[PDB]
């Protein structure tokens, strides 16, 4: 499932990054590391004297599962992946405390 | 050109790998080396849990944009910009992205 899950995570993150309307002073970054399987959508820049430096969504792929590590949106990218064909057991909520995961409807490592 | 881009890619990856191999984090915290050589984004992050406390932080981040190395984040008490210089990177080809735009032309380094 590695190639399949790489393609799905890349597609979702690309959708979000391509739809991000941050102004000219904030760079929208898409970060795809296919060797260590770390995938991110970032905002990096400035609004006046305020530093904007934030990962909006982060997914890893580790041992056959997709790990959601960060979600700053009001949306549910884990369910979006499900809606796109990833079974819930193959999603790990990394951004949730480990002890909770076996009681969630998603997977464990 | 291309020799200069690859030079800078290698130097950034070597420094970050250097930085990350000195990590002191717990076994419950991963050290992530996030290296995108197609889009030229390079990070060292710590990702995990300390008890019920979420660890999610980028210790250093470099981009390479139009052939210049941008330092975007540095939570260490090291000076990665100076290290790159000591490694052969011209000052003028380093941009302090972590400094406000208006200041960059007045730093020791460079601008876009
Ligand atoms: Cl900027
Ligand atoms: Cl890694
Ligand atoms: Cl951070
Ligand atoms: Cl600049």
């Amino acid at each position: 499932k590695l190639v399949k899950y790489q393609e799905l995570v890349k597609k979702l993150l690309t959708n979000y990054a391509s739809d991000d309307v941050s102004d000219q002073d904030v760079e929208v970054q898409l970060i795809l590391d296919t060797e260590r399987n770390h995938y991110q959508w970032m905002n990096v820049g400035w609004q006046g004297l305020n530093r904007i430096y934030r990962c909006v969504i982060h997914f890893d792929i580790k041992d056959g599962k997709i790990w959601l590590q960060q979600n700053l949106t009001d949306r549910n990218p884990a369910e979006e992946l499900v809606m796109m064909g990833v079974p819930r057991e193959d999603i790990v909520l990394g951004l949730q405390a480990p002890y909770k995961r076996q009681y969630t409807d998603y997977g464990v490592a």
